[PDB]
């Protein structure tokens, strides 16, 4: 599927790909992570599911993509770069066993 991806940057050193998947769980949508060190690619089920959970992400003060992963608030972005989005679902067709 095409449109399906956010990135969570910012996250503080060392934090284990539970929290930032505990952290996600909460949006209530089903997503596949692949955390590599500061960011995190969510991948959802299709692009409805995945501008839902930018709907719930989306703090309607500063207007931001915002999520809390150990206490400190993460950014999220949504425009995956094209060729970025390319070299995920590549080493994704690689890496899985």
């Amino acid at each position: 599927k095409q449109n399906c991806l956010i990135k969570i940057i910012n996250i503080p050193q060392g934090t284990l790909k539970a929290e930032v998947v505990l952290a996600v769980r909460h949006l209530g949508y089903e997503f596949y992570c692949d955390y590599i060190d500061g960011q995190a690619m969510i991948r959802f089920q299709n692009s409805d599911e995945q501008r839902l959970a930018i709907q719930k992400l989306l703090n309607h003060n500063n207007n931001k993509l915002q999520i809390e992963i150990r206490g400190q608030i993460c950014d999220v972005i949504s425009t995956i770069p094209e060729d970025e989005e390319k070299n995920y679902w590549n080493y994704i067709k690689f890496k899985k066993n």
